[PDB]
């Protein structure tokens, strides 16, 4: 239980069951979003982001993925509206992506699946005293997700694309400041929301979805660049970062409501 899951056949997504049993919960993410099943929720707020980029830290390698960390000590940079009542704290952001450009996201959208994803983590700090606390909660995290499609390059990902060149191997980490992550959000912000999990280990399930109705875009050289980062540490044979997405899972009587 002292880790060692992956993305591939051995210790893949289909697999994780045998490590962690809710794997297999009530409330397991990613989903598929049938647009016709949908519920118009006339209580939901508009989601309000008002983040600091000062609280940006750094930029780390974890073989399966990489992570822009953020100053989570203060209330300098939240997540507000939509269906909340309690701010929720900026920690990180990150992204998933597939084997070939055309088809890497999480979520999917009347059973299509879209490039790549980016989600944006927040936790509950009304509630809890730390993310280690929260991460186990049913309201203890909120993340923004916003599905990538394949065309034109996206010129606000380029800081992000360039810091990659410093942390090429598993566990190398750079400073990586003064940087908004909400120049990365689409112009509107209506949405889509439903609760869920963590979508790879543990896999608790205490996360308020929050999915953006209008898509970012992404040229294949970009993606290219992401799936050019290496899993193993400095010095061993060479083996790339493929893809990082788990299969939707089964709804089981949730609710996805929409804010239009
Ligand atoms: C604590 C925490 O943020 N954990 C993460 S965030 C995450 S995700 N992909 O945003 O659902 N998956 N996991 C394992
Ligand atoms: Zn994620």
């Amino acid at each position: 239980a002292s880790p060692d899951w992956g993305y591939d056949d051995k210790n893949g997504p289909e697999q994780w069951s045998k490590l962690y049993p809710i794997a297999n919960g009530n409330n397991q993410s990613p989903v598929d979003i049938k647009t016709s099943e949908t519920k118009h929720d006339t209580s939901l707020k508009p989601i309000s982001v008002s983040y600091n980029p000062a609280t940006a830290k750094e930029i780390i390698n974890v073989g399966h993925s990489f992570h822009v960390n953020f100053e989570d000590n203060d209330n300098r940079s939240v997540l507000k509206g939509g269906p909340f009542s309690d701010s929720y704290r900026l920690f990180q952001f990150h992204f998933h992506w597939g084997s070939t450009n055309e088809h890497g996201s999480e979520h999917t959208v009347d059973g299509v699946k879209y490039s790549a994803e980016l989600h944006v983590a927040h936790w509950n700090s009304a509630k809890y005293s730390s993310l280690a606390e929260a991460a186990s909660k049913a309201d203890g995290l909120a993340v923004i997700g916003v599905l990538m499609k394949v065309g034109e390059a996206n010129p606000k990902l380029q800081k992000v694309l360039d810091a990659l060149q410093a942390i090429k191997t598993k566990g190398k980490r750079a400073p990586f400041t003064n940087f908004d992550p909400s120049t990365l959000l689409p112009s509107s912000l209506d949405f889509w929301t439903y609760p869920g999990s963590l979508t790879h280990p543990p896999l608790y399930e205490s996360v308020t979805w929050i999915i953006c109705k209008e898509s970012i875009s992404v040229s294949s050289e970009q993606l290219a660049q992401f799936r050019s980062l290496l899993s193993n540490v400095e010095g061993d044979n060479a083996v790339p970062m493929q893809h990082n997405n788990r299969p939707t899972q089964p709804l089981k009587g949730r609710t996805v409501r929409a804010s239009f």
